């Protein structure tokens, strides 16, 4: 059957060195006990001014409410997207918002600083065994942390090695920089194989349940480290104890599409196709080059769904932690309407009377896939935030479908449903 090893077993410490050397442990003793408290501070400071939320994620086509409660803290303007769920940062006091909360954040920045030293240190020693040093620093340049909290007393049975009950099931970490590390700080409050009452992080090789898996006991204060490509070659998971448990997992998030600066400049590029002397509801474009015309209709989709729909779907939760994204999400919504107008503008032009059908159809082909995907995704977002696991959530937890308007709204140039604006266009393209 399936086997697993812990410190209790003799094979454990030699299995660790042969098939998981890129996993690293640092027990509570490698950390000042004053840092220890001013991290155990905010785990609860943040815990009960209630900043941590269970996410309504998507896995394998089905909508789930995750056991673990979470919060993204980190670099300002940064997002981290796992499971088609874009998390936005409660921000750090980084170089260049309530009083206690903002202290919590500054703290995990200090923690972050510390780990990122320790990560580099151990990455050098790791590298000093297999025989640039700016590769090493980037892969430790953590830009976010995802805090996780679970109280076991409120779980699935670990299938392959009988490891017991799982807070988090066997997975790989998403949206990480390639070969970048992760540093976990682990805070626990208070026999054949592993102790059920203490928390473990489990480890397995990918595609492989024949090799026995590792079950690392994590006590109050212990940090572990997934180094380089180990996250890629290895699956991991979390084994639940009997007590509550907090964890700060520090990541190098792949935000090349993930930074406010990013989505903003995307918008700006999309609006270069606009006569922009005045902000009003009669959008006039500067080109109808089918190339330019898809790029903006694509940026329209990107800002809509990867940002607005994502933000508002986990409706109202940050207003608790910070208002940081408020103005920006307003501004992004603003830019988004102008693009609803740009869309309109393109539609009015494709049935304008002296337009040669030859590149009217070039224009259709240019924008069609975009307006389709805007429907597919509009349906899916409509459906997923009024599915009724979704309204079982309480007052300020509701999935808001924003933005949204209906037929009886002439403040919007276009309908929410585009079903046969779309079909209407491909009829042309066949006839
Ligand atoms: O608390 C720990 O020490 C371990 C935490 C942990 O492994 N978290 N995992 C993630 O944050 C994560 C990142 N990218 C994709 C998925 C996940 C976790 C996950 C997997 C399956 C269901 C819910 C959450
Ligand atoms: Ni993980």
């Amino acid at each position: 059957r399936g086997s697993h090893m812990t410190p209790k077993d003799d094979e454990f410490y030699q299995q660790w060195q042969l098939k998981y050397p890129k996993l690293i442990l640092r027990e509570a003793s490698s950390v000042s006990e004053e840092l220890h408290k001013e991290v155990q501070e905010a785990f609860l400071t943040l815990h009960k001014h209630g900043c941590l939320f269970r996410d309504l994620v998507r896995i394998q086509g089905k909508d789930l409410l995750t056991p673990v409660s979470r919060i993204l803290i980190g670099n300002p303007g940064c997002t981290y997207k796992y499971l088609n769920t874009r998390l936005f940062t409660v921000p750090w006091p980084v170089k260049g918002t309530e009083a206690e909360i903002a202290a919590a954040c500054e703290t995990f920045l200090k923690l972050n600083d510390y780990l990122q030293i320790e990560t580099i240190q151990a990455l050098e020693e790791l590298a000093a065994k297999e025989k640039d040093e700016v590769d090493i620093k980037s892969r430790a340049a953590y830009n976010v942390t995802l805090l996780n909290f679970m109280d076991p007393q409120k779980l699935k049975e670990e299938p392959y090695f009988g490891m017991g009950k799982m807070a988090v099931s066997w997975h790989h970490d998403e949206n990480l920089v390639d070969r970048s590390a992760v540093a976990v700080y682990s805070y626990s409050c208070e026999l054949e194989g592993r102790d059920p009452d203490i928390w473990h992080v489990g480890f397995k090789i990918s595609w492989d349940i024949e090799t026995p898996g590792l079950a690392i006991p994590l006590h109050q204060g212990d940090c572990y480290f997934m180094l380089d490509d180990l996250n890629a070659t290895h699956q991991h998971c979390v084994l639940a104890g009997s007590q509550p448990r907090f964890s700060s997992t520090h990541r190098v998030a792949e935000c090349s599409t993930g930074t406010l600066d990013y989505i903003l400049q995307r918008c700006q590029l999309a609006l270069q196709n606009v006569c922009d002397d005045v902000d009003n509801d009669d959008v006039s474009l500067k080109s109808f080059e089918p190339a330019v015309l898809k790029q903006g209709e694509e940026i329209h989709n990107e800002v809509e769904f990867e940002w607005l729909r994502q933000f508002w779907f986990q409706g109202n939760r940050y207003r608790k932690c910070t208002d940081w994204w408020c103005q920006p999400m307003a501004q992004l919504e603003a830019l988004w309407k102008k693009m609803e107008g740009v869309t309109n503008a393109v539609l009015h032009e494709v049935k304008r009377e002296g337009l040669p059908v030859e590149q009217r159809n070039e224009i259709l082909t240019a924008i069609l896939a975009s307006l389709t995907a805007r429907q597919n995704l509009r349906r899916e977002w409509h459906a997923r935030c009024q599915s009724r696991i979704a309204r079982t959530l309480p007052a300020d937890q509701k999935p808001e479908c924003r933005p949204y308007w209906e037929k009886d709204d002439a403040s919007m140039p276009l309908p929410f449903d585009l079903t046969d604006i779309v079909s209407e266009l491909r009829g042309q393209l066949l006839e």
